[PDB]
């Protein structure tokens, strides 16, 4: 069975979010979590060095967007204050 790292991470907002995502499902979870399809070069995930291409996101700010549309996710991403708090799962398919 395949183990991936999951962890929150807790980064701040410089000029929105540079990074692509996706509301889609998986394995050994039948909801729809927000997958990171890409990082835009220059943003504050992408400089500072944490969260990588091919991962998921479960946790926001403290809630989770555990079966929520890529509009929902994009849209709560964006309307967040200063700090933005994100657990992103290290793993790929």
């Amino acid at each position: 069975m395949k183990e991936p790292e999951i962890i929150t991470v807790t980064l701040k907002k410089q000029n929105g979010m540079g990074l692509s995502i996706v509301a889609a499902k998986g394995a050994g979870q039948d909801k729809l979590g927000i997958y990171v399809k890409s990082v835009v070069k220059g943003g504050a995930a992408d400089v500072d060095g944490r969260l990588a291409a091919g991962d998921q996101l479960l946790s926001v700010d403290g809630r989770s967007l555990v079966g929520l549309s890529q509009e929902r996710a994009a849209e709560l991403m964006t309307r967040t204050s200063s700090v933005v708090t994100l657990e992103v799962a290290k793993q790929g398919a």
